[PDB]
């Protein structure tokens, strides 16, 4: 049938291929040696760690990733329960515990303000450009009605957790009016115990034999042409995919699923002729930030067996001091804390420029510095050093160049719709998490965008017979 090339074998590319293959001549071209992309589960410390996607966000009926995980046998009773579908130790950098009552009070203050960002939905000329500016103004009003330093330090950790959630260096970089367009499905977030990559491996396995080609990065997509196949008779095609290895692959349709960070760096060379201006501008304007994981293995657990998260509050910090491009005093003060892995393993999370700095450090520097942080925040100078480390390095990854999109100051939800806009004749189509207006920065948004592009192409194919139908 028609020749389709899907660029990228993350969940969006795999989802598009699955729908289309189930009769086109279809190949998926993956730059790296395996499938999954930002779903990347690795065998480490004798078990499995998630370098990328970690949770099914909102594991309920309308989440297609939850439905596939269930179909594939990748979830347990708790995760599949009706109860789950319907839905900590806090340390200060002074080495003392933070009161649960005070933490609850500040969580209510902060998350109440996050809910108020909905007041800006559909506003053309917002008073403040960013979520961070709105939050800071409201916190300043609260402070004028108020220990005060301790409250501001706890609030600073909530800002840093929000940076992880948005995948931004700062909430001051996140556009205010578009913020509430992101949709949260119900359900208590859950992991896939065998690794998130089990999901993408199963979708790949259902494709026809050898659909996905690995270590096959694409250099340039040549479109808007009339290109002859290197065979006699020379059948003509609108597109040629030029691979980094020199392969010249003709196609009728190319579905691009590469990450937004890759497009920001390479859009000028990756498409010939250039992308239309409004699409090129959407790529530039949208946000694409870094969030990384730092796994630390210990010989023995120093935490309580029941502890799930070791949250850190950095004393004397305040969100009212920080601006959109300011850095914390040291890179590790951007770390929110550590999740206990369910061997004794912790998983630290860090977003932004301090996270990109962490990637430039050696494994030894990260391990030693974090051992020192842990000795400091737990108030135990004799805490044993971590045995080993495994960290993600998403900003450094040449085919990704960050973690996930956000609607940055200067962009709107309309830019995510421009990312999805196909090129004329559906010669080039776009899927991926940064093409979904309400589920961007998730696995289910990437999956849904791949199904969207497959449905768009099937409708074109089904319409071709009508070109030959006369009126009389
Ligand atoms: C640290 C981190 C934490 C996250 N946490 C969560 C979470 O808990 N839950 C959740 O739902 N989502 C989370 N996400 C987001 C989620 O992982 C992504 O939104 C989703 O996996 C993106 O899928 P995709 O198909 O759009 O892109 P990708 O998975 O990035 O796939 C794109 C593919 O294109 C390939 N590629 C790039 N350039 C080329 C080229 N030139 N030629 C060929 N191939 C190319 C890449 O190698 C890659 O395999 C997280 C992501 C990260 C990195």
């Amino acid at each position: 049938g028609p020749r389709v090339l899907v660029v990228g074998s993350g969940i969006a590319g795999l989802g598009a291929a699955q729908k289309l293959c189930s009769a086109p001549h279809l190949r998926v071209l993956e730059a790296t040696a395996s499938a999954g992309g930002r779903i990347r589960s690795e065998r480490c410390f004798g078990g499995v760690v998630e370098l990328g996607a970690h949770w099914i966000h909102g594991p309920s009926q309308d989440n297609p990733v939850f439905q596939l995980a269930a179909e594939f046998g990748l979830l347990g009773e708790k995760e599949l329960s009706e109860e789950n579908q319907l839905v900590s130790m806090i340390w200060s950098s002074s080495g003392t515990s933070v009161s649960l009552e005070l933490m609850t009070e500040m969580a209510r203050l902060f998350y109440g303000l996050i809910e108020r960002t909905r007041e800006f939905l559909n506003e053309s000329e917002t008073p403040m450009a960013s979520v961070g500016e709105f939050l800071k103004k409201e916190i300043s009003q609260q402070v004028a009605s108020w220990t005060r330093k301790r409250k501001l330090a706890i609030l600073n950790t909530f800002f840093n957790i929000e940076c992880c959630v948005s995948g931004t260096h700062s909430m001051d970089l996140v556009a205010l009016a578009p913020f509430g367009e992101y949709t949260v499905l119900p359900g208590l977030d859950c992991i896939l115990a065998g690794g998130y990559q089990g999901l993408t491996d199963r979708i790949l396995a259902s494709l026809p034999k050898d659909t996905v080609a690995f270590d096959k990065p694409v250099k340039t997509i040549h479109w808007n042409g009339s290109f002859q196949e290197a065979a006699f008779p020379g059948e003509t095609f609108p597109v040629l995919v030029e691979c980094e290895d020199g392969a010249r692959l003709p196609a009728h349709h190319v579905i691009v699923t590469v990450p937004l960070g890759f497009l920001k760096e390479h859009q000028d060379t990756f498409f010939e002729p250039p992308l239309p201006a409004k699409k090129a501008e959407a790529i530039k304007k949208l946000g694409f930030g870094t969030n990384n994981k730092i796994f630390l293995e210990f010989e023995e657990p120093f935490w309580e067996p029941d502890c799930q998260f070791i949250q850190v509050v950095w004393e004397d910090t305040s969100p009212l001091q920080d601006t959109a491009l300011s850095l914390q005093d040291t890179w590790f003060k951007k770390l929110i804390g550590f999740l206990v892995q369910p061997s004794h393993v912790l998983c630290g999370f860090i977003a932004g420029l301090e996270s990109e700095f962490m990637e430039t450090l050696s494994d030894e520097e990260v391990l030693l510095s974090l051992t020192q942080v842990l000795r400091r925040v737990t108030g135990n100078p004799q805490l044993p050093a971590a045995k080993s480390v495994r960290r993600s390095q998403w900003h450094s990854a040449p085919y990704t160049r960050g973690s996930y999109s956000y609607v940055a100051v200067g962009s709107t939800g309309d830019d995510l719709d421009l990312m999805a806009q196909p090129l004329p004749g559906l010669q080039v189509l776009f899927a991926g998490e940064a093409t979904h207006r309400t589920f961007y920065s998730t696995t289910h948004g990437a999956l849904l965008s791949g199904w969207r592009e497959a449905d768009r192409l099937v409708s074109l194919w089904d319409s071709q017979v009508e070109q030959s139908r006369p009126r009389l």
